[PDB]
């Protein structure tokens, strides 16, 4: 019958465990993976997403190309995230995967997450960056690790689709807060560090471009069914600017001091981000920049790190 499956590598993720949570309720029977389920607080997540379906946890390191042979096998879809919201590592970490979609039958499609965006803001969570007084990369480039793929699939005639995204907000399944929510929300929070990085993400960018992790995800699995979908995804909601962002901000949260003042710092952004691709092969955004910061307010909140 159309009994359905896909698999989610690396079902911890940010991207990855709403993936997992969406498909389930879609019907499909998921299987996902993680290096070492022996964390109790990391899994937390997962096991909860048990009841929602049939969900089969594998273990699973990106080292070894034998770990995926297990969830891999049986599932229509196989969903890797490239980039995790946390180099060498992903890269291998894509062949591998990709290298086990070769020995099945059953992986009619393989879907993959990179963004430029997402690197970059994992470099934020290093350790050791420089400060001045006063990296980015442009955001519908192709990872190396994205490219890799594309080559692969290419020489081993896969069926690879790619989705682009850019500023992931919402909220999120898992424990701990992401970094990528963070800095979208510093302009609320108010965290010097993080307005800074962002007003970075703008030039070095050229673009503040935001979407909802649900959004990115739905628009993973749409892409996975439209058996019609060929090629790269860029997926943005919004289009801003910091200053233009926390003015708005300002006007929507009274509860909340934005600050509101920027002198010289620049209105407008140089770029727009367009999902008309996306958007003209069907899919429809539920979260408009509103949505996106009511949700990501509300959560940050229930995270307790609000007023
Ligand atoms: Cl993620």
């Amino acid at each position: 019958i159309g009994k359905k499956t896909a698999c989610v590598v690396g079902g911890t993720g940010f991207v990855a465990s709403l993936l997992v949570k969406l498909l389930l309720q879609k019907g499909y029977a998921v299987n996902t993976t993680v290096r070492d389920p022996d964390n109790q607080k990391k899994v937390s997540h997962l096991l909860e997403l048990q009841e929602l379906g049939d969900l089969k946890i594998f273990r699973a390191d990106l080292t070894d190309e034998l770990s995926f042979e297990a969830p891999i096998a049986g599932c229509d879809f196989v969903f890797h995230v490239a980039t995790p919201v946390h180099i060498k590592p992903a890269i291998q970490g894509v062949v591998n995967v990709m290298k086990a979609c070769t020995r099945a039958k059953s992986v009619k499609r393989v879907i993959l997450t990179s963004s430029a965006a997402a690197v970059t803001i994992n470099q934020l969570d290093g350790t050791g960056l420089v400060v001045d007084e006063k990296t980015w990369g442009y955001p519908a480039s192709k990872t190396l690790a994205e490219k890799a793929a594309w080559k692969f699939a290419e020489e081993n005639n896969i069926d690879l689709i790619t989705v682009i995204p850019t500023l992931m907000a919402g909220s999120s399944l898992t424990s701990d807060v992401p970094s990528s929510i963070g800095l979208a929300m510093s302009l609320i929070t108010g965290n010097e560090f993080l307005i800074n990085g962002m007003k970075g993400m703008q030039m070095l960018s050229g673009s503040v471009s935001i979407a909802h992790v649900e959004d990115v995800c739905r628009a993973h699995i749409f892409v996975a069914e439209k058996e019609s979908a060929s090629g790269r995804y860029i997926c943005c909601a919004a289009n801003t600017s910091v200053p233009e962002l926390a003015k708005f901000l300002s006007k929507r949260y009274p509860q909340y001091k934005v600050p509101t003042d920027f002198g010289d710092f620049p209105p407008k952004s140089k770029l727009i981000i367009s999902s008309e691709k996306l958007v003209k092969e069907g899919f429809s955004f539920k979260y408009g920049i509103e949505e996106i910061y009511d949700e990501s307010v509300e959560y940050f909140k229930a995270k307790g790190l609000l007023q």
